[PDB]
């Protein structure tokens, strides 16, 4: 995966 | 993966 | 993995 970012 | 950050 | 950091 390339950013899958969590918040 | 890159950049997959966790916040 | 390049740059998964973690907060």
């Amino acid at each position: 995966n390339v950013g899958s970012n969590t918040y």
